[PDB]
């Protein structure tokens, strides 16, 4: 029975866990999207036409 | 009839010793269940997600 009563904070543990990966995924989601913009403006700025205030 | 009279002290002392020992039961009991608690908290704090107030 303390073996079985003691599962209790094993499970918060784990649920705590997910949590932590949970705001690790929000963060990366947000990264993304601004990687994505990144890379569309040096792709932009990698013409040679452009003139020198929109470089 | 003089040792069946002394039995008294006998049948005396051996209920004494059965009210120590439910006093030891008693004692060991309310021990067993602390343990069981404290067995939880060190586990909960092998945790290392944890910050420093929680620990």
């Amino acid at each position: 029975s303390a073996t079985a009563n003691s599962m209790n904070a094993v499970k918060d543990s784990l649920q705590r866990g997910q949590s932590t990966i949970d705001v690790a995924l929000a963060a990366g989601d947000t990264i993304t999207d601004l990687l994505g913009k990144m890379k569309e403006k040096a792709l932009a700025a990698s013409d040679t036409s452009l003139n020198t205030a929109s470089f």
